[PDB]
């Protein structure tokens, strides 16, 4: 006496009535939970809008900073070329004594100094032959003058020419009567025995020769070192100095002209760079703005981070609220299925 199918059939009807009630209970639970989700859905769109507005401002500033930086690095290039142009102008203002010099007129000042350059070389070359051999004429005028002082003694340099010639004349005739000592001894030795009083004429002309031979010995060498370099003593030695004085002047002019013309050439070559005053005058200012823009960017990226973190923080809170709603669905889905199955099973068995 088991398996009373009549109890089963009515117990199955009982379960059906519970599932119908459970489903009507979950229905309210679903709508109440959907209100919670829908509310968070909206707060998520508010966070999405904050995020996109931060993401876009960051991009705008990154592009602004990209363009402004590239242009700035070019301005720096011109600022440097400018100060180099000013430097050149300054150097030319000192070498060339032109305190109010400008780049516009430096073209004509150049050719004014280029001419000053070649006139210092074409006049300097004209005084080329005289100079080199003026050093020799001066070295020989001294070698000679000192030879004369060695023989004659102290005297003025304008008196050396006349003296020098005389000394050579004496040396000439002193050598002629110095080379008589032997012809005279011949006559004396062949007439020493006895005496006709001629011995007095010869013994005296012989002593005249002995003293002249001593003269040749004392001065013969210096007069030899003096014969080739006599003519120079005619010359005025203060013209050698006057000549080398003017050489030095014409050398200094070329030394100054070569460099002056060179400094002006620099200014001309940099003529265009003088119009970069704008770039240099506002380099530090624009660099300050560039760093305030880079600062501005870093602020936005911080606001973008604070936006991506808040958007994520609430997304998780939305996900949790969605987890419970998904559960209610998984239950309603399966319970409505169980209600359909057991419904049809009652219909098929037939026992009521």
């Amino acid at each position: 006496d088991h398996l009373n199918l009549v109890q089963t059939a009515l117990r199955q009807q009982e379960k059906i009535e519970r599932y119908e009630a459970d489903l009507d209970e979950l229905q309210i639970r679903l709508e109440e939970q959907n209100e919670v989700v829908a509310e968070a859905i909206e707060r998520q769109q508010e966070n999405e809008a904050r995020a996109e507005a931060a993401e876009l401002e960051v991009d705008e500033l990154k592009s602004q900073l990209a363009d402004y930086q590239q242009a700035l690095d070019v301005q720096q290039t011109r600022a440097i070329q400018y100060n180099q142009a000013i430097a050149a102008l300054n150097r030319a203002k000192e070498l060339c004594h032109l305190p109010d010099l400008t780049a516009d007129c430096a073209a004509e000042w150049l050719e004014t100094f280029q001419a000053k350059e070649l006139e210092a070389t074409e006049k300097m070359l004209s005084l080329e032959q005289k100079m080199s051999m003026a050093q020799t004429a001066h070295s020989q005028f001294e070698q000679a003058y000192q030879l004369v002082v060695a023989i004659n003694g102290p005297l003025a340099r304008n008196e050396a020419w006349d003296v020098a010639r005389e000394l050579l004349r004496e040396g000439v005739d002193q050598r002629h009567l110095a080379e008589q000592v032997q012809p005279l001894r011949m006559r004396l030795s062949e007439l020493e025995s006895g005496g006709s009083d001629r011995v007095d004429e010869i013994r005296e002309r012989l002593d005249e020769a002995q003293e002249a031979a001593r003269f040749v010995q004392q001065f013969g060498n210096q007069l030899a070192k003096l014969e080739p370099i006599v003519s120079v003593l005619q010359s005025d030695p203060e013209q050698f100095e006057q000549l080398k004085e003017d050489y030095a002047y014409s050398q200094q002019m070329q030394r100054d002209a070569r460099q002056q013309a060179f400094a002006l050439t620099e200014v001309v070559q940099r003529r265009a760079h003088f119009s970069y005053s704008d770039s240099a005058e506002m380099l530090s200012g624009n660099s300050d703005l560039n760093e305030k823009l880079r600062e501005r960017l870093e602020q936005a990226e911080a606001e973008r981070t604070r936006a991506r973190e808040a958007l994520r923080g609430h997304a998780a809170q939305l996900s949790q609220y969605n987890q419970v709603l998904a559960s209610l669905k998984s239950s309603y889905d399966t319970k409505k299925e169980l209600l359909n199955d057991l419904q049809r099973e009652l219909q098929d068995i037939g026992v009521r």
